[PDB]
């Protein structure tokens, strides 16, 4: 077997079922017996196939099904490899799902992949547009030279019994086989050729953050374009593990984004870039003594210019699952503080609140103790920082164990070392900024409306609303929902800002998933989509500035799961087809986060007055790639030219098997003209 390329093909089209040999090159004598090596090829898939091999080398006679290797692609993106000589001998497999797309803006695109075999370091590693996939070691290193009874090397396919499995369509555009193992950096630079739209955030940069979740994107009167996601440092679980907010922005439009920032974090656990398990057992851990913030909100106040930047913020330990029924705070004097109680006393024993310039008050004696908080938080005794040691994570196999380190940071109540702890619920923070990120304002917990009832009041992910027209002209919106006396809920200012009051939009007490985002009809009055826990998305209308709520209808034809995908609905600027237009992004699938769409909605005036005075066409949808490919969470933004911003989870985040992926949160642009299937 000489060294280097071994074989090379180029522009091999395949029919759907046939396979393509390469029995008859030159070196398929060296490739049936390789020992190690690598493969790189390009190819499009016109194919709905589930299951289709790029590339195989195995036995195709009788009862020698399950001899063979090859590498492929299945139709909702996934890639990966099985190295087979029957179960008794080996079954070495890897793979990674969402790795690879088959449609990009109406048309079938290339996507390029490569494995390495690599024997001296016992290990195969696959990549893909540009992406280091997965790693898979091996102390009994085995490759084709260990299978028995070789006999055919075919692209497109697998022989098995005479027959071709595994059955691809479409085109390779090009195949190198190697007798050697080609650097991790080669291949990087090799299948990075072809990649599709572009990240904001992703694992390597300043976030130190491995994952990202929950896209917000939004455009500036000013023109900037902002963003936020969730930096989910152990893996993509939700909370009850440690995230950040992280923020981006761009001034030309888009194409180029800023090294991101942290505005809402905490520092009790380390942040770092860690890869979390994906084995059946590992995936199911998360951090269980960290604090959080989780789901973004973005908004702007139009006549101030100042934007907002609001998320939950989870106390140590706490998710919205485990959150304690209860506000939070305490009424003293008939205002209402947040409450502490002090780690030596019972339990549930709250008997402190924090008041006036963060002093921390002994509610029995009524007078204030040598305690006070800052602007953050953190804990001060008699105007010294107080602090605690910073918590590291790492598994020991299948456990992951949380220690202290020597690190000493500061002190802050929603700590599970801190001498003085916040009630165990969740809270709903902000911080505004008045020069787009520059700076932030200290930390305005605003979340004292919390009914006591309440097991948790969370906001629903995505943008914020100003009404522009109308009565209540100025107000701001940040929609909202809960498990207590409503689900979907609102809070709203007439301050710009200053003062937020809770609206209670139903009388619904299940707790369901109620995620909304809020658009504006033209007159002022107010229509918000919600996700549900039936089988539809909800629509709800206001015509006193979001202080009541009519009953939900359904969103007639635009198909979901049972439980739900968050949704993205945005006032577009400029009228479509003559009529003014709201454009909408969810996935498409009846069972799965797949299948994104991007609708256009018309709204047309009935002809009647209140709660009934307009009604929406949707008359376009555009599929996002083609019908398995993973699409979740999203936001869209009416960019600065004409164009409609998508920051979206290329992947599908309820499923159990596609947890803890790096780089699925993609940035793609689209022309209305695109849009509307007009090209
Ligand atoms: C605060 C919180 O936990 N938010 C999470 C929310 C929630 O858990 C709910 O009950 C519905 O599943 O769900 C999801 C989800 O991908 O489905 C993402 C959010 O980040």
């Amino acid at each position: 077997i000489p060294e280097g390329i071994l074989m090379e093909k180029n522009n091999v089209d395949i029919a759907e079922g046939q396979g393509y040999s390469l029995d008859q090159e030159a070196g398929a004598k060296y490739v049936k017996a390789m020992t190690q090596g690598t493969i790189i090829l390009s190819y499009k898939s016109t194919s709905e196939n589930g299951i289709q091999s790029l590339f195989s080398v195995g036995n195709s006679t009788a009862g020698n099904q399950d001899r063979h290797f090859h590498i492929y692609i299945t139709n909702s993106g996934g890639i990966g490899i099985e190295l087979r000589n029957t179960d008794g001998v080996f079954n070495y497999t890897l793979d990674r799902p969402a790795s690879v797309r088959a449609l990009y803006k109406g048309e079938r695109v290339f996507n390029t992949v490569a494995l390495k075999a690599d024997a001296a370091n016992k290990q195969c590693r696959l990549f893909a547009n540009g992406e280091l996939l997965a790693t898979l070691d091996k102390d009994a290193f085995k490759f084709i030279s260990d299978i028995t009874g070789v006999d055919n090397v075919t692209l497109g396919g697998t022989k098995r019994q005479g027959k071709i499995a595994y059955p691809f369509g479409g085109t390779i555009g090009d195949i190198k086989v190697y007798s050697n193992a080609l650097s991790d950096e080669e291949l990087i630079q090799a299948t990075g050729v072809t990649t599709y739209g572009e990240n904001i955030f992703y694992a390597g940069d300043v976030t130190e953050s491995n994952y990202f979740r929950i896209p917000s994107l939004l455009t500036l009167s000013t023109g900037t374009v902002i963003s936020a996601a969730d930096a989910r440092y152990g893996g993509t679980h939700d909370s009850k593990s440690k995230i950040n907010i992280a923020f981006a922005k761009s001034t030309d439009g888009g194409n180029t984004w800023s090294e991101p920032t942290l505005p809402l974090k905490f520092d009790d656990y380390i942040a770092k870039n860690i890869d979390w398990p994906r084995d059946s057992v590992g995936k199911n851990v998360q951090i269980q003594g960290s604090a959080s913030y989780i789901d973004p909100v973005l908004l702007e106040d139009k006549l101030t210019k100042r934007i907002f930047l609001f998320a939950d913020l989870m106390p140590a330990g706490i998710g919205s699952s485990n959150a304690s029924v209860g506000s939070g705070f305490k009424e003293v004097n008939g205002k209402k503080y947040l409450k502490l109680r002090w780690h030596k006393d019972a339990g549930r024993a709250y008997d402190y609140t924090i008041r006036e310039k963060g002093v921390i008050y002994n509610d029995a004696t009524n007078q204030p103790t040598e305690f006070r908080v800052d602007g953050e938080y953190n804990l001060y005794q008699h105007d010294t920082n107080l602090t605690c040691k910073q918590y590291d994570y790492n598994f020991s196999g299948n456990n992951l164990i949380e220690s202290k380190t020597d690190v000493d940071v500061n002190m802050n109540i929603f700590y599970k070392n801190s001498v003085f702890k916040a009630f165990p619920t969740n809270y709903l923070a902000m911080r505004y900024s008045d020069d787009e990120g520059a700076s932030w304002s200290d930390l305005d917990i605003v979340s004292s409306f919390k009914p006591e009832v309440s097991k948790f009041l969370v906001v629903g992910p995505g943008i914020g609303k100003q009404i522009s027209t109308g009565e209540n002209a100025g107000r701001l919106l940040v929609p909202l929902y809960s498990k207590s006396s409503a689900e979907l809920g609102f809070m709203y200012s007439d301050d710009h800002g200053d003062n937020w009051t809770y609206v209670e939009a139903d009388n619904l007490t299940g707790g369901a998933t109620a995620e909304a985002q809020i658009v504006e009809m033209p007159d002022g009055s107010l229509k918000t989509y919600l996700r549900t826990g039936s089988n539809c998305i909800a629509e709800v209308t206001s015509i006193d500035g979001g202080e009541t709520w009519s009953d939900r209808v359904p969103l007639q034809g635009i198909s979901t799961t049972s439980y739900g995908t968050q949704l993205s609905v945005i006032n577009y600027s400029q009228p479509i087809d003559g009529k003014p237009a709201i454009i909408l992004s969810s996935p498409n699938a009846t069972n799965g986060r797949k299948n994104g769409k991007i609708w256009i909605g018309l709204v047309n005036d009935t002809g009647n007055t209140g709660i009934d005075k307009y009604s929406v066409e949707w008359k376009y949808s555009y599929a996002v790639d083609t019908p398995q490919m993973g699409y979740s969470y999203s936001c869209l933004a009416e960019l600065p030219d004409g164009q409609v911003g998508l920051l979206y989870e290329k992947y599908d985040s309820w499923s159990r098997n596609e947890l803890h992926l790096k780089d699925i949160l993609k940035f793609e642009k689209y022309s209305i003209s695109e849009l509307t299937g007009q090209a």
